[PDB]
Order: C-alpha cells, then sequence, then structure tokens
C-alpha cells in the first residue's frame, strides 16, 4: 500500500486518499477519565476463547496480524455494549520505537508502550467484508501493554517473529491460546470509533480494557525488530506503526466501572 508511517505518507496524509480520517466518529482518541461516564446498564464483558482456532501469522508491512478460523462461532465476544455476537478473526498490535510511545489510544493523555486490538466481527451480518460497512460491524478489543515482567503467553507469538521479518511473510501459526494476553479485570471504557487504519472506516465499538498488562523490555524489542519494507528491499524498522489521538467531536465515552 502507498499509505504508512512516514513523513511523507504517515497518518497526516492519509485523509487525501481516504477521507473519512477527516469524519465524525475517527479513533483513536484521548480518554479522559473523569469526563468518561459511568453507566450502571452496561453488562459484563463475555469472552469465550475457550475454542478458538489460530491458522496463520502475517507481516502485511504495516502490523503483524495472528488470524484465526472464523467459519464458525468459536471464539466470540458478547455482552458489554454489544448486541448480538461477534467473532474474533485477527489481533494485532501497535508499538513504539521507544518504551513512552506506541499505544493508540491514551487515558489522560498517558502513551503506553503498545495496544494489542483483538478484532470481532458481528455475525448478523456474514462475514467480515459485510461488517465493515455497517456502524455496528466490528468490536475491537484494546488492551495496553506496559514494560515490566515478561508476559508467558505472549512468548509464543514473539518467538515465531524472525520467520515473518518483512512485509509479505507469513508462517503456520497454531494452537495459540489468546486467553493468555488477557488482563485479570475486564472493567473497560467504550465508545463508537474506526478502524485505525485505512480504510478508517467508521464501523468499530471500541471496548478499551483499564487494566494494561505487562511485558519484558526483551519482548517488546523483538517487536522492534521486523521490517515494514518487503525482502530485499532498503531496510525500514517497523515502529511507530501508531496513529495519533483524533478528536472526540460529538461523542460520549462510557465507563463500566467508577
Ligand atoms: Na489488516
Ligand atoms: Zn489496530
Amino acid at each position: 500500500h502507498h499509505w504508512g508511517y512516514g513523513k511523507h505518507n504517515g497518518p497526516e496524509h492519509w485523509h487525501k486518499d481516504f477521507p473519512i480520517a477527516k469524519g465524525e466518529r475517527q479513533s483513536p482518541v484521548d480518554i479522559d477519565t473523569h469526563t468518561a461516564k459511568y453507566d450502571p446498564s452496561l453488562k459484563p464483558l463475555s469472552v469465550s476463547y475457550d475454542q478458538a482456532t489460530s491458522l496463520r501469522i502475517l507481516n502485511n508491512g504495516h502490523a503483524f496480524n495472528v488470524e484465526f478460523d472464523d467459519s464458525q462461532d468459536k471464539a466470540v465476544l458478547k455482552g458489554g455494549p454489544l448486541d448480538g455476537t461477534y467473532r474474533l478473526i485477527q489481533f494485532h498490535f501497535h508499538w513504539g520505537s521507544l518504551d513512552g510511545q506506541g499505544s493508540e489510544h491514551t487515558v489522560d493523555k498517558k502513551k503506553y508502550a503498545a495496544e494489542l486490538h483483538l478484532v470481532h466481527w458481528n455475525t448478523k451480518y456474514g462475514d467480515f467484508g459485510k461488517a465493515v460497512q455497517q456502524p455496528d460491524g466490528l468490536a475491537v478489543l484494546g488492551i495496553f501493554l506496559k514494560v515490566g515482567s515478561a508476559k508467558p503467553g505472549l512468548q509464543k507469538v514473539v518467538d515465531v517473529l524472525d520467520s515473518i521479518k518483512t512485509e509479505g511473510k507469513s508462517a503456520d501459526f497454531t494452537n495459540f491460546d489468546p486467553r493468555g494476553l488477557l488482563p485479570e479485570s475486564l472493567d473497560y471504557w467504550t465508545y463508537p470509533g474506526s478502524l485505525t487504519t485505512p480504510p478508517l472506516l467508521e464501523c468499530v465499538t471500541w471496548i478499551v480494557l483499564k487494566e494494561p498488562i505487562s511485558v519484558s523490555s526483551e519482548q517488546v524489542l523483538k517487536f522492534r525488530k521486523l521490517n515494514f519494507n518487503g525482502e530485499g528491499e532498503p531496510e525500514e524498522l517497523m515502529v511507530d506503526n501508531w496513529r495519533p489521538a483524533q478528536p472526540l467531536k460529538n461523542r460520549q465515552i462510557k465507563a463500566s466501572f467508577k
């Protein structure tokens, strides 16, 4: 793709090819914890990932995605602000060149080292491609990563990154259990937003968890060794693949907790 995260094709340029970049419900945003409204009508999230089937990990030149079999209700998200059942299709991360940046959402202007996005689509629309054209088509669970202790359940991912260093490489990636990426608490903020990469469609109910997970410096270091470029092209390290916070405009962030 022509878009990317550099000086000449990065997020401040995206609106020329994707005019929705300046839309009314763009993501990410800063979550102002004192202005977020506690909504006691929000239900607990229901995450059912015991039957998840991972298939493949791939470097798509802007992040790396772990892809799941979503041809049946095997790993689903329900409850919270959602209606209906949303199936997990892929997860990926955004991270920085240094530990003090990398998350897309911020919490009272605080940046975290990275942000994990678990992407799910509304099974009433039949496939992911139809779901992205609907205002309630996707639900993305966002989880912040801070640097501290290692996360053992992430190690299987960091160990295969060597095999998908450059854009377009993929590897088999089976029997990965995404339950090892979840914090203890499922308390969350939710708001209506968009994909944070092109095509930036406004089809996302965001569900951002309050509690970060900790990963080790050595674990996030290995993310920073991947490349944006394809094999044989000049080396450009895959770092700072985050979009800056966008205006909230006419939107309220709701919290599941006080
Ligand atoms: Na993608
Ligand atoms: Zn993302």
